[PDB]
């Protein structure tokens, strides 16, 4: 789907899902479209991850648009099911926000990845 841009190449997908898992382990994730739109508006989201196989895709298309307006880096991954697993849940997750952590190695990881995702949009 061409509206599912930027689309993370496979290596990046892996790095995203592995970091989501770690973040969710420390509750540095919001799941679901509503909480994500909200994290972005309130300046709480370091970056946003969207599921390209969301059905229909129109459900989440306000997210890239709020992200652009708030300059929150966002990226599409191919699978909402995979993203659910990484968030620690057995149902699909179509959107999630990786939150801002206090100084720590986790923050450092999150920040590093945020910069990677930033550069997709440049």
């Amino acid at each position: 789907d061409p509206r599912a841009y930027p689309f993370a190449p496979a290596d990046l997908v892996v790095e995203i899902l592995d970091l989501v898992q770690q973040a969710s382990h420390y509750k540095q994730i919001k799941k679901g479209l509503n909480e994500v739109l909200k994290s972005m508006n309130r300046g709480l989201a370091e970056f946003v991850v969207l599921a390209a196989d969301t059905q229909p895709l129109e459900i989440l298309l306000s997210a890239p648009l709020v992200a652009e307006d708030k300059a929150v880096p966002y990226v599409f991954v191919p699978s909402k099911a995979a993203l659910g697993r990484a968030c620690g849940v057995s149902r699909p997750v179509i959107a999630c926000a990786v939150l801002r952590a206090d100084m720590s190695q986790l923050r450092n990881q999150i920040t590093a990845l945020r910069t990677k995702i930033e550069q997709l949009l440049l």
